[PDB]
């Protein structure tokens, strides 16, 4: 075929069951990840394809960066509850990997000052048990996949995307054609 398992995706010996439509993992240490949201912004284009009525969900992991990869989780959690995902994570992602001025939760927290929530807010975010259980749901779907890199996509919890069988000469058309096979993925 065009699509073959294996060649574009990979497929789950173990299908999650109840999954999220479309899951993307990611990490704020993670040097794909930055390609992928900053140069390719693979997760718009994937949107833009998608038959809609259609979830797309995005999620952080704990496994990079110790300490800090866990507050990023946390912090990543109150971008969620708070709707803010699209005003932070381009200063989280250059506050780790390109400038390198994020080095404690403290830090996080000023990015988010920056982008203009509230201290109180955050704060009150951070704290909260809505957000606990919001970092609860990130690593279960991560450990309900036995998540070992990113980025990472999964579609209906039983495919997962393989970019490494993909052409990267072109990186337009490398979007394309992971979007393309989230959109083959999808109407499986």
């Amino acid at each position: 075929a065009q699509y073959e398992d294996g060649k574009q995706y990979t497929t789950l010996e173990k299908p999650v069951a109840g999954a999220p439509q479309v899951l993307e993992f990611f990490s704020f240490f993670c040097p794909h990840c930055y390609q992928f949201e900053e140069v390719l912004h693979i997760s718009d284009n994937v949107k833009k394809k998608l038959p809609e009525g259609v979830k797309m969900t995005k999620y952080h992991v704990n496994f990079m960066g110790g300490d800090l990869g866990k507050d990023l989780t946390q912090a990543w959690a109150v971008a969620m509850a708070l709707g803010v995902e699209d005003k932070v994570t381009v200063p989280l992602f250059e506050g780790v990997q390109k400038t390198q001025t994020i080095r404690s939760a403290s830090d996080i927290r000023d990015v988010f000052i920056n982008a203009g929530i509230k201290g109180e807010e955050y704060d009150a975010a951070w704290n909260s048990f809505v957000v606990k259980s919001l970092v609860a749901q990130q690593e279960k779907a991560a450990a309900d996949v036995q998540l070992r890199g990113v980025p990472a996509m999964f579609v209906n919890g039983k495919y997962q995307l393989n970019p490494q069988g993909m052409d990267t000469s072109n990186m337009d058309v490398f979007v394309q054609q992971y979007a393309d096979t989230v959109k083959y993925l999808s109407e499986k």
